[PDB]
């Protein structure tokens, strides 16, 4: 059903620079967030990720694939629905985590490689595999396609759909997306794989469809005033929380109309869907408030 999970960056340069405390401790699947009395949360994984050399507890981008992408990417070959979102402050890790650098792949190239690793291995005269891709983004609750303002009708209109039968062919769309776009905006990378079963006359006999979402959510700070878009994003975090929480507690209502970002999903957050939510933090005194808040919100969803 719903999985939730924390992972804590390094100290960047500035905060290293500058000595600033690290206030926030992991004990397996716990987090303790150290005031700047101690407060604990509860997880389904933590990823503390401060520091290579301690591999005692180090988790690098090959155990996050492990922990939330593997079995993400199984469940769409079992042909149901998933998604996968990155939620946290600006800063915190969450683009880090959803698509990594070049030195550093994060989930979405991890999980298109074993995609195609799989599929090219289980494809034969007798069954076939199409993979399809969309790239869009959510700003302000109106939808852009990162593959060319398109209207939603749950569908958008004209959005891009992609054949690509390679990983290098779905490569190039990670490549020209990330260009064409982010930090107050949602960016879903979706991926539509179907698996077709042929029979002794060349007929359809079987076919599974799975769909995976996989989102880096607008960053979840509080604007400060020195003199509207937090405040649009703010209720759109919001009923993300409210859909995941309600269907992690799976009568009940879940209020999918009442945001773009979850109604264009409610396909694959319903129903027999899995969905993963990573919560990326800073461990940082001067981000205390921020972190606080994000724990406090993977907390509820979960
Ligand atoms: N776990 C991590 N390990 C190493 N570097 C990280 C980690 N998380 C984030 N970073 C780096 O810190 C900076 C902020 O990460 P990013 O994911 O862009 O933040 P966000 O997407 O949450 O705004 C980036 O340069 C990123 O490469
Ligand atoms: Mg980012």
């Amino acid at each position: 059903k719903v999985k939730v999970a924390v992972r804590i960056r390094p100290m960047n340069r500035r905060e290293t620079d500058l000595h600033t405390k690290c206030v926030v401790d992991v004990d397996a699947n716990k987090v303790i967030l150290n005031p700047v009395q101690p407060k604990v949360f509860a997880y389904d994984h933590c990823f503390w990720s401060m520091d290579e050399s301690v591999k005692e507890k180090y988790a690098g981008q090959d155990i996050v694939f492990k922990c939330l992408g593997e079995n993400i990417l199984q469940n769409a070959f079992d042909g149901y629905n998933a998604c996968i979102f990155a939620y946290g402050q600006t800063g915190s890790g969450k683009s880090y985590t959803m698509m990594g650098t070049a030195d550093q792949p994060g989930l979405i190239p991890r999980l298109c490689s074993g995609l195609f690793e799989r599929t090219q291995k289980e494809e034969n005269e007798e069954q076939s595999f199409k993979v399809e891709v969309s790239y869009m983004e959510i700003y302000n609750e109106k939808v852009r396609d990162l593959l060319d303002t398109l209207k939603v009708r749950p569908y958008v209109d004209g959005l891009s759909k992609l054949a690509v039968t390679s990983y290098k062919d779905i490569e190039s769309l990670m490549s020209e997306g990330n260009k064409s776009r982010s930090s107050r905006s949602h960016a879903v990378f979706k991926i539509t794989l179907t698996h077709t079963l042929y029979d002794v006359k060349s007929g359809t006999s079987g076919e599974k469809v799975g769909k995976l979402s996989l989102v880096d959510l607008a960053g979840s700070e509080r604007a400060t005033k020195t003199g509207k878009e937090g405040s649009n994003i703010n209720k759109s975090l919001t009923t993300l929380g409210l859909v995941i929480s309600a269907l992690a507690d799976q009568n009940k209502f879940v209020p999918y109309r009442d945001s773009v970002l979850t109604w264009l999903l409610k396909d694959s957050l319903g129903g027999n869907s899995k969905t993963a939510m990573v919560a990326t933090v800073s461990p940082a005194a001067d981000n205390y408030d921020e972190t606080l808040s994000t724990l406090r919100y993977a907390d509820r969803a979960k």
